[PDB]
């Protein structure tokens, strides 16, 4: 089950931030959410798809857009 | 002729920051030089070429990579 963590929605289309493969802080959203491992797809926007990541959604990279 | 800037040097390939879109200060590169309008072709890096875009060499929304 996705965990509650304040200012993030663990849902399709829902927009936060996460730290990329350069060390920044980037906004982006939720493509796709596996309920078995526990990870979301993560978009950082205008991106090529290529570099899609699937973060735990515990993961400490990801933080509210807020 | 392209300006004297610090910590920046216009050149093809030449590494600096640059303010995208989404009023972020992200890490781009020299794609091209227009010489004759004095402007450069800034790819952020890991983006779609879509979003490579044309900034005056004057422009303070580029700025040394350090």
């Amino acid at each position: 089950h996705p965990p509650n963590r304040r200012g993030i929605s663990f849902e399709v289309g829902a927009q936060l931030e996460a730290r990329d493969r350069l060390k920044n802080w980037y906004p982006a959203h939720i493509e796709d959410i596996d309920y078995e491992e526990g990870k979301v797809l993560i978009h950082f926007k205008r991106w090529n798809h290529r570099y899609d990541e699937w973060f735990c959604w515990d993961s400490p990279y990801l933080r509210p857009l807020e």
